[PDB]
């Protein structure tokens, strides 16, 4: 609608990925939920908006999909967590790690 390829590249990436982050470079909340995600071991694939050519019309699709406006954005085996607040929320309501105990499929 806005673009097709792209909205289908990022739906690939959450459906592959035990963990996708969507973030930015600079930003201390992402840099804050990397690094809870980083001290549970736990790999994160993180694309980085502030990075990627055209990151105002991914963010636009991004906010199509997941009826959110802010980063971070946070999937685990595609589902969405939410920001930072609610991925710390759901870490200590224990969600978070029964989210990631799930097991899936993840192609490559
Ligand atoms: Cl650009």
């Amino acid at each position: 609608m806005a673009r097709e390829e792209l909205r289908r590249h990022l739906v690939g990436l959450i459906e592959r990925s035990r963990v996708v982050i969507f973030s930015k470079s600079y930003c201390p909340h992402s840099t804050r939920v990397k690094e809870l995600f980083s001290s549970l071991g736990v790999e994160c694939n993180v694309l980085e908006l502030d990075q990627v050519d055209d990151g105002a019309r991914v963010q636009e699709v991004l906010s199509e999909i997941t009826n959110q406006k802010t980063v971070p954005n946070i999937f685990v085996n595609k589902v969405h967590v939410g920001g930072c607040d609610q991925t710390f929320q759901a870490y200590q309501s224990g969600l978070l790690q029964k989210l990631l105990q799930e097991d899936l499929a993840y192609d490559a």
